[PDB]
């Protein structure tokens, strides 16, 4: 069958994929006894947008769960599903003859069916009169809460769908639980999203020199994914953070936009991941600017590297994710003791809630078309209220086929650390003249994407890690990617 | 005063420029009889957006007028100018503490008062109290026609406004005028994003390689924006089309996105141009893929470079913008009876309108903050009902301080060559033996910007332009050019 694919050593990523999605979540709904025979899920793709109110285009990117469906990368569609029999329909613009001089080829319906490999192509104008001729007992249109925005997920419309039975509360719990779990085409598209931002960031390791502004390696970092690896788009905004602006756990946005000079003596933390063909990346690489780890700061680093090393190690199915947090925790306030930050019991400093003050975002989430993605806190599953825990995007158990990021950091954020010196409940624990000198630290955050099996994980990322591996891919002489 | 300044060789651009840009709408509006006394003019600058439903954060970029008044970078501010006395009141958003952890310091009023080179700042829940003690007489909002994209610019509005006189009809055609007439310091900017898009134009020229993907020159452009010029943003999404890609105006977007891979004998047509701080460049290079030019892609290439040295040559202060549009199809006929594809009477075929045929857009287009730039169309200039004069974005004439596009081109784009062989009062001017031999050519697009003089233009653009320049560049010289 077709395949998306962007040329030269661009991953094809075959329309059986999507097809495969659409499969899965008809066998779903079917098994949901609330869904009646007949029923047909309705999408709306994205529409293209401009700048404010000017013509100025931006450059569109489609909308995750119609892309998760049908992988359709042209605005204006919508796409329905009959979910006994699983037949597609794509519903494209019917566009005027202008669009042939201002924005390219008229592609005829066939074209579209061929290209996406569904069942039946339609003109947008259509959808009423088509659905109307189909006879459905209700239309099923997605409606529901993102957990990490808070942001409802606005449900299909059309001209005369009040003419329907609409039912918007089934479908969303059902297409995420979907998401949440990657098939075998899914995951060949998540390897190599890890693989050309391993390739970058490694890119990025070889070209920083002490002087240069962070976001010169944000834009080499973009280059290299678009140039090699057709990754158009970023997974999110670059986090190129030097100094203490590696503290600062999503830096680069417009309020602080990698406008910082990399000086020596400086850690940086760079979190970047490119996407293709809407599946995301999400990789942190932490090294010295200046190629070589001092002892505070190898101290550090070898923490976080521990605690990646012991949660990775510990993954499998039936895990409790809320438990890898603490491992986590208890780690870097083991190491942190042992370099003399803390004194005391570590027991005693993990009934304090310490961790957080060091760690205070969560260890690490799913991951698929959005960086942040769906389904980390469905019904039954709740947020758990303690430092560092409420800020974990799913409290769920592992389950082969989740795709994870696994992040843990450890931060000297001035407000925390005050906060924590003033509480006697964890004062005690720190040894103000020894975190003095880690004052303007900034941090490190170690971020691997990795896969649940049956036994364990599979490790998708592949970047240098130890200390020496990091300061000998700093050091490489290797000139393979030379732009100008 | 201060400077926005991305390091390295970047421009410093004093914030005193939007302080003057502020002067410039006051000035204006006392001499407006519809004007009061105390009245205030209020902005609303824009927001931080997601991706759909979703958290993942959208790259912000300030609205544009709000970016002409005050040249603020943050999302969610408002801005205010007392008319009578140009006193300037930034507000900004009141911070969560959660922000130092997670997007950074927490700045303080006066580090943006400082920034800025405002009067006073205030937060943005204080504005209803701020001008309540003001005591104005009217509020000054802004909302107008944009007459490019159609839409209609958003008014400020702010929990409490209803309680204030407003006027929402005086502002837009004041500050839109403002904008259309460039003060010496934003020309410096354009003369600066001009630079550096020109130097990135001549980079792709010399990387270009058949076999390449249009794509990885789209790459290589923006990353010499933004490593090189401090270019987050591109002025509208690359236009990159080789081959029968190079008929297509607007080729690049989501629909069309620059993946055809690049062939020996190809004409390729780049119209790229670097943002920098909000202010556009706009500039487009053809060239042959191979480096050498074809005897007719010479023939052709040259025509449009005749009509773009003759429109320069004409254009100063008094000039009707649609003359030069008429002038240039006048040279592009000429050129096309020179080269054999046209024969008759040059008169009768722009009589028969058949210069529209071959540049079926406008001449060239106002340049600023967009790339399209506002005020093209204010009250008493109108569209003239003409192909290709219909798709003119301005009609008006020319005075010291606009900025235009010039972007004569020649395309061969089927459908319309195929409506004027079937039109009898056309089709007798098209010689179908030599045409047939330009079928799938693409075209040839020269786009320099230039700003109106007191004498002429000043020419902003930089890029080799005569077939030998071009071949030289292409070749790897070392500017082996000299500008009109
Ligand atoms: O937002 C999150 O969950 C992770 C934590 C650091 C940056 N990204
Ligand atoms: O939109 C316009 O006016 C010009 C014409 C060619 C591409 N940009
Ligand atoms: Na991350
Ligand atoms: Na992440
Ligand atoms: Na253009
Ligand atoms: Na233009």
């Amino acid at each position: 069958g077709p395949s998306f694919w962007l040329g030269n050593e661009t991953l094809k990523v075959p329309l059986a994929l999507f097809a495969l999605n659409r499969q899965r979540l008809c066998e779903r709904l079917r098994k949901n006894p609330a869904v009646q025979a007949g029923s047909i899920v309705v999408l709306q793709g994205g529409e293209e947008t401009q700048r404010y109110c000017t013509d100025t285009g931006v450059l569109f990117r489609q909308e995750s769960f119609f892309h998760w469906a049908f992988g359709v990368t042209e605005p204006g569609c919508y796409g329905v599903i009959d979910v006994d029999t699983g037949k597609s329909t794509l519903f494209v613009p019917r566009l005027p003859a202008s669009h042939a001089t201002w924005m390219g080829k008229i592609h005829s319906k066939e074209h579209f069916k061929e290209k996406y490999a569904v069942d039946d192509v339609q003109y947008v104008d259509e959808i009423a009169s088509v659905l109307t001729s189909q006879k459905p007992s209700v239309l099923l249109t997605l409606r529901g809460v993102n957990t990490d925005s808070g942001s409802v997920c606005r449900e299909a419309s059309f001209d005369g769908i009040s003419k329907f039975e609409v039912n918007n509360t089934i479908l969303h719990p059902e297409i995420v639980e979907c998401r949440v779990f990657k098939t075998d085409m899914e995951l060949e598209v998540l390897r190599y999203t890890n693989k050309i931002s391993s390739e970058a960031h490694r890119e990025v390791m070889k070209a920083v020199k002490v002087g240069m502004k962070e976001y010169e390696l944000e834009s080499l970092f973009e280059h290299y994914c678009y140039s090699r690896g057709g990754m158009r788009h970023s997974s999110y905004t670059c986090i190129c953070g030097s100094g203490e602006n590696s503290a600062v756990l999503h830096y680069g946005h417009a309020g602080a936009p990698n406008d910082r000079t990399i000086q020596n003596g400086d850690m940086c933390l760079f979190d970047m991941g490119g996407e293709y063909y809407c599946f995301a990346s999400d990789i942190t690489c932490s090294f010295p600017a200046n190629g070589k780890f001092t002892a505070d700061q190898k101290a550090v680093y070898e923490a976080v590297l521990r605690s990646s090393r012991a949660v990775m190690g510990a993954m499998k199915p039936g895990v409790w994710w809320p438990d890898m947090h603490r491992l986590a925790d208890r780690i870097h306030l083991e190491e942190l003791a042992h370099m003399g930050i803390l004194s005391g019991s570590v027991d005693a400093m993990v009934q304090a809630h310490l961790g957080a003050v060091f760690m205070p975002h969560g260890l690490g989430h799913f991951l698929g078309i959005d960086v942040h993605d769906v389904g980390g806190y469905p019904e039954g599953v709740e947020r758990i209220d303690e430092p560092g825990l409420r800020s974990l995007r799913t409290a769920r158990h592992l389950q082969p086929g989740m795709v994870l990021t696994v992040e843990p950091g450890i931060y000297f954020i001035d407000h925390l650390l005050d906060e924590a010196l003033a509480d006697p409940a964890r004062a005690s624990f720190l040894n103000r003249e020894v975190l003095q000198r880690f004052r303007g630290f900034g941090g490190v955050r170690i971020e691997e994407d990795v896969v649940v099996t049956d036994s364990g994980i599979e490790l998708l990322t592949c970047v240098p890690r130890t200390v020496e591996e990091i300061e000998a891919c700093m050091a490489g002489c290797d000139k393979a990617f030379t732009p100008f």
